[PDB]
């Protein structure tokens, strides 16, 4: 609950096998609930699609309970309520560094981030900083497109 779901582009297959250590690709425009469904974060607008690894299938991260609901070639469109979305600024800076080559986890850069935070109070992205500041509910549009299995 939180969390309504949509799909506007209906998949080919059954349900894939959400298995524990899934690598999961998919694309993903995230907005604002403005009346003009601002856009915070666009994967194809950079290029690349998103890359994740199911951590645990019974233990799941919201992301991971989106995703797993979804076919190959669905596009499904999240509501996510405010209490779900309070954690997606910092999600998304470690997503644009990575975008970026930079790995969030390496030591000079993960360092550089906290310093930077530390002494500035910021994400490093103006738009970032807006939202943690005011905090709301958030569309996912989400395309999946490849599954594979470990
Ligand atoms: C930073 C470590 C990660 C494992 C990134 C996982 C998060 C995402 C890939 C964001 C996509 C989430 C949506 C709700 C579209």
């Amino acid at each position: 609950e939180g969390v309504k779901k949509t799909i506007l582009h209906g998949g080919t297959g059954e349900l894939p096998n959400f298995i524990t250590g899934s690598r999961v690709i998919f694309h993903f425009r995230t907005m604002k609930c403005d009346e003009e469904r601002t856009v915070i974060d666009d994967s194809r607008q950079v290029g690349q699609p998103m890359h994740i690894i199911i951590g645990n299938m019974f233990k799941l991260e919201v992301w991971e309970i989106l995703l797993t609901s979804m076919r190959v070639h669905e596009v499904a469109e999240f509501w996510c309520d405010t209490i779900h979305t309070g954690v997606y600024p910092i999600l998304s800076r470690s997503l644009r560094q990575m975008a970026q080559g930079k790995d969030p986890t390496e030591w000079h850069v993960h360092t550089c981030g906290l310093a930077n935070m530390f002494a500035y109070h910021t994400l490093g992205y103006e738009d970032l900083d807006e939202l943690q500041k005011e905090p709301q509910p958030l569309v996912f549009v989400i395309e999946l497109l490849q599954v594979d299995a470990p």
